[PDB]
């Protein structure tokens, strides 16, 4: 059986306990923290390419409101993000079991742009989600898997200063 756990689960815990936010630009920004998957249970000898994209939690804009984050009344629906290729991929079990991992080259945009970048929606929450593709193969295959302690909201600039100061004093 395929298993999917977060590397630092501890350390996304306090994010998400404040209500995490993730920086996008038009350029594009890394995440931090990174999203780091431990995997066990590939086929070492398979080919396998890793892949993030990032769900819309709910349909709403969020805005922080005297201190605190507070969903709009006016729902839309929520097309989905793009997908980012871990540049590890594609690569063989072995690969991907030897070492957790790090999708630390992702850059989040509020822009339509060259490619690699992958567009979010300032102000919408967001839940990141992997896939596990085996390539190659007869058989294609998918697994997928949601981090809810991952989830944040896409902002152009840190909200809650808790936040800002916990980006920091880990980084
Ligand atoms: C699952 C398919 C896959 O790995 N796609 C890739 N495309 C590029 C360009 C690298 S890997």
């Amino acid at each position: 059986e395929l298993r999917v756990g977060l590397e630092e689960s501890e350390l996304w815990l306090r994010f998400k306990e404040l209500t995490n936010e993730m920086i996008v630009t038009k350029n594009g920004r890394r995440m931090f923290p990174v999203l780091k998957v431990n995997v066990s249970g590939l086929d070492p000898n398979a080919m396998y390419s890793f892949l993030l994209d990032f769900v819309a939690a709910d349909n709403h804009r969020w805005k922080y409101v005297n201190g605190e984050w507070v969903p709009g009344g006016k729902p839309e629906p929520q097309a989905p993000s793009c997908v980012y290729i871990h540049p590890d991929s594609p690569n063989f079990g072995a690969h991907w079991m030897k070492a957790p991992v790090s999708f630390s080259k992702v850059k989040l945009t509020n822009k339509l742009n060259g490619g690699g970048q992958i567009m979010l929606n300032s102000l919408h929450k967001y839940e990141p989600r992997i896939h596990i593709v085996r390539v190659g193969g007869p058989q294609r295959m998918i697994t997928s898997h949601c981090f809810p302690e991952t989830q944040f909201i896409a902002v152009t600039a840190y909200q809650n200063e808790e936040i800002t100061a916990l980006k920091i004093k880990y980084n």
